[PDB]
């Protein structure tokens, strides 16, 4: 859980940049063999979110969530983590048009594998999304980012308290499920299907809430199979109640793609 810094290796180089700061390959030297990691950097508000990231991911062990090596506290705080070699599945998707549906179907079918564990581990991701997903091979997806995840109590089915991957009932009553979770999905799955695109694209956040309470969702993407196109209307059911959990969504993508 407690990484040693000397037994850590850093490049100067960054992969990418949000607000948290940068992530870094590195390198840190185990028993004997040497791993290569992805490493979260700081640039006590914030250090208390990355070590409450951590502690989600400690409890969390899936072949399709990513892997925490640990934390190392040393200059600023790092949280070390498996290295996913490709990197985030829209940035991919966009500079590698020929891969084909097939691909996809199997990627965002391993996302949902991913997120049933965490429902069934009653936790919320609450940030699922296609940058928010990286790629261990082309074949192996990851689900990534645990930021805004939350540890449901064990009395209730909601976390109460990104509008453009967010449940309406987040938007009105503030209210996360794995059921909110389930329409990330749905978007997750959109971007994907469309080669990296961002959704509703040119839109704000109140006019994705308008739209939405009309009745209205996005269009089918230039050549996505069309049973996985119901699926995203599915997953988008404005009502929580009848919207799919994780399993039924699980249960889909696991018949469609052996068909
Ligand atoms: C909390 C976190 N873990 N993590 C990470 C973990 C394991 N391997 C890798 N490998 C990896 C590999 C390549 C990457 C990137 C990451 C990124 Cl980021 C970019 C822009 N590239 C090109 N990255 C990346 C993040 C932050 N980002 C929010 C999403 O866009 C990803």
């Amino acid at each position: 859980v407690y990484l040693d810094r000397k037994l850590l290796t850093l490049e100067d180089k960054e992969l990418g940049s949000g607000n948290f700061g940068t992530v870094k390959k590195g390198y840190y030297q185990m028993k004997k063999v040497v791993k290569t990691v992805a490493v979260k950097i700081l640039k006590p508000a914030l250090k208390d979110e990355l070590l409450a990231e951590a502690n989600v991911m400690q409890q969390l062990d899936n072949p399709y969530i990513v892997r925490m090596i640990g934390i190392c506290e040393a200059e600023s705080w790092m949280l070390v983590m498996e290295m996913a070699e490709l990197g985030p599945l829209n940035k991919y998707l966009q500079q590698n048009r020929h891969v084909k549906d097939k691909n996809i179907i199997e990627l965002v079918h391993q996302v949902s594998m991913g997120m049933k564990y965490l429902e069934e581990s009653n936790f919320v991701h609450r940030d699922l999304a296609a940058r928010n997903v990286l790629l261990v091979t082309q074949h192996y997806a990851k689900i990534s980012d645990f930021g805004l995840s939350k540890a449901l109590r064990a009395d209730e089915n909601y976390y109460k308290a990104p509008v453009k991957w967010y449940a309406p009932e987040c938007i009105n009553y503030y209210k996360f499920s794995s059921k909110s979770d389930v329409w990330s999905f749905g978007v997750l799955m959109w971007e994907a299907f469309s080669y990296g695109q961002k959704p509703y694209r040119g839109m704000k956040g109140s006019e994705v809430t308008a739209m939405l309470e009309k009745g209205e969702r996005m269009g089918c993407p230039a050549g996505c199979p069309r049973e996985m196109y119901d699926l995203m209307n599915l997953c988008w059911t404005y009502d929580v109640e009848n919207r799919p959990g994780f399993a039924a969504v699980e249960l889909r993508l696991r018949n469609y793609y052996y068909d």
